């Protein structure tokens, strides 16, 4: 039940918890 990127679709590992509004993305997916 891992957080998938709100843009690409892949799991956002705890390494790459991008801070948008309220959820998780990756670096280039911000
Ligand atoms: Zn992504």
């Amino acid at each position: 039940m891992n957080p998938n990127c709100a843009r690409c679709g892949k799991i956002v590992y705890p390494t790459e918890k991008v801070n948008c509004l309220d959820k998780f993305w990756h670096k280039a997916c911000f």
